[PDB]
Formats: structure tokens, C-alpha cells, sequence
């Protein structure tokens, strides 16, 4: 039996990576650029829509629009859940890891109280094992896990601490299935990581949540990604595994029916996908 939905939403601010991006990466990455900053790159590049790193708008921003609400998208593609990102060469400039965008949210308040009222999304940690597996990180996967989860719940233990009282954490999505992954061979390490963070994470939030009188929603994106896949026609898709854009080894011509595919690259969701994320992430709360 389903529990009373929670109230309405009407400010949503968002923390969180690529899965979340309504144009932030594009933006820093264009100031890196523009300041010479050693190993720059404009992100996300030139097959996505508007600086978005998928062929539509992200699942935050469906939820804004679902709930009424409006939405100040802080995420920044490849943001890992401590201080920086996946792109090393980002941090000479800004720190655009979960923790420093929880900490330049908060040192741009302009003497303005948080909002008690504004829902707190974060949605955070894939960039955590990207950058573990692709640059030989030492800690071992479940050393790995724990850490994401203590970054995770200490960004909701200081916003928390400044005055935020509602909040929306993102699950580990599916890392399993990304094609990156799987073209990596590292379909098991995917699955033990996120098997410890979505086991871990929701068990602290809840304690969190009771100790500092938090409204705190768990979204579970696993539950969700594989209710999807197992009876895809139900949604409409058809092509679960390829990227509808490829973008590895090298750029190739897009899909013609990207609506019916899963995947816009090898990391990301397409717009579709991102359309039933945000709809499902709604259902906890009125409109």
C-alpha cells in the first residue's frame, strides 16, 4: 500500500554530474577555455542537444516541469561525489564535484537564507567508478562504495546543517549496462560497486533524515532502469544496448529513431529515457 504523497515542490535545486547537466559543463568549460586552462575541452561537444549531455533534456528537468517547479541545475558533467571531477585538469579553475558545488551553493546564498521549502536533488556517484576504472584507482571497489556514500550523505549533512530540509537522492543508476561498460569488460566491477552503494547509501540517508528532521526521498533508479529493460515495448523502445550517437573510438552518424533507443552515447541516457526517469521520480510528490 502506497504511504500519502509528499507536498508540492516549487524550487528545485540540483547537484549532481552528466545525468543531471542542463548546460554547466558547456559553460565552465567554455570560461576554462577562454582562460587557457592546461588540457581544456569543450564539453559536452557537438552531438548533444544545448549543452546537455543526451539529445533532450535531462530527468531533473522533467521532474521540474512535472512538479511545477523551477529548477537551478548546479550538476556539472563528470562530477565525482567528493570535491572534483572525472576531467582532473578541471580543478586549476573550479571544483565541480558534489562537494564544491554544495559549497559555492552555499557561498552564494548573498545573505539570503536556504529556502526550507526548495527541494534538494542530488544524484551523484557514477563518475566515482569511471574515473576508478579508467585511471587505475587504488582502493579496492568496496572501499570505493563507502567513500561515495560518506560524500553523499555529508552533502546532505551540510546542506542540511545551512537550512535545507527537503530533499531527492538519486540511487547508483544501472552502471552495468552502460556501453561503456560493457565495451570495458567490466560488467561485474559495475554491478559489486553499485550493489554497495545502493545498499549502503539509502540505510545512512534514513538515519539522517530522523536525526536532523529531514524530508528526505530515496530514488531508486536500479529498480527503475530494470523494469524498463525487462518489457521495453511497454515504453516504446527497441534498442537497449547501442548508442543511438556514437561517440567511441570515434563520432558516427545518429540513429534515426533515437526515441526508441535506451542509450544517446556510451555513458548517457536519451532523452526518452530521461522523460521516464524524471515521471517516475515525481511520483513520490503532488503537483
Amino acid at each position: 500500500h502506497t504511504s500519502p504523497l509528499l507536498a508540492p515542490v516549487r524550487q528545485i535545486h540540483a547537484f549532481g554530474d552528466s545525468y543531471s547537466d542542463n548546460g554547466e559543463s558547456q559553460r565552465l568549460t567554455r570560461e576554462m577555455l577562454a582562460k587557457g586552462i592546461a588540457g581544456a575541452q569543450a564539453l559536452p561537444g557537438e552531438v548533444y542537444w544545448q549543452g546537455r549531455w543526451s539529445n533532450g533534456p535531462t530527468a531533473v528537468e522533467v521532474l521540474a516541469r512535472q512538479l511545477g517547479a523551477q529548477l537551478a541545475d548546479h550538476a556539472v558533467g563528470g562530477a565525482k561525489s567528493g570535491a572534483d571531477n572525472y576531467y582532473g585538469w578541471m580543478s586549476a579553475y573550479r571544483h565541480t564535484g558534489l562537494a564544491g558545488q554544495v559549497d559555492a551553493y552555499l557561498a552564494t546564498l548573498d545573505g539570503k537564507p536556504v529556502d526550507g521549502q526548495a527541494l534538494h536533488f542530488i544524484f551523484v556517484s557514477a563518475n566515482d567508478f569511471f574515473e576508478h576504472e579508467d585511471f587505475a584507482g587504488e582502493q579496492p571497489l568496496e572501499q570505493l562504495a563507502g567513500s561515495s556514500v560518506a560524500n553523499i550523505r555529508a552533502a546532505v549533512q551540510r546542506l542540511g546543517e545551512a537550512g535545507a530540509r527537503r530533499f531527492l537522492v538519486v540511487s547508483s543508476t544501472d552502471l552495468s549496462v552502460v556501453p561503456a561498460v560493457v565495451a570495458g569488460n567490466r560488467v561485474e566491477r559495475a554491478q559489486r560497486y553499485l550493489q554497495a552503494v545502493n545498499a549502503s547509501l539509502p540505510i545512512q540517508l534514513a538515519a539522517l533524515r530522523k536525526t536532523r528532521g529531514l524530508e528526505l526521498s530515496w530514488f531508486d533508479h536500479l529498480t527503475f532502469s530494470r523494469h524498463l529493460r525487462r518489457n521495453p515495448a511497454r515504453y516504446g523502445l527497441v534498442e537497449l544496448d547501442a548508442p543511438c550517437q556514437p561517440t567511441q573510438p570515434s563520432v558516427r552518424p545518429a540513429c534515426a529513431n533515437p526515441d526508441q533507443y535506451y542509450f544517446w552515447n556510451e555513458w548517457h541516457p536519451t532523452r526518452r529515457v530521461h522523460q521516464l526517469a524524471g515521471e517516475a521520480m515525481a511520483a513520490r510528490y503532488a503537483r
